[PDB]
């Protein structure tokens, strides 16, 4: 994104990561979300509740 970013908490290689990772749980909300909930039978305090799981991936850091 930038042109001036240092080299220790993150050279822009992790800046982008933070990107990529929400990119994977931006639009899918709202372009999968309906198919996941379809065949979830549930309701919107179970979806974030799959992506809540996954989001940490076992790490909870």
């Amino acid at each position: 994104g930038d042109e001036k970013r240092p080299r220790t908490a993150f050279s822009s290689e992790q800046l982008a990561r933070a990107k990529r990772e929400f990119n994977e749980n931006r639009y899918l909300t709202e372009r999968r979300r309906q198919q996941l909930s379809s065949e979830l039978g549930l309701n919107e305090a179970q979806i974030k509740i799959w992506f809540q799981n996954k989001r940490a991936k076992i790490r909870r850091s």
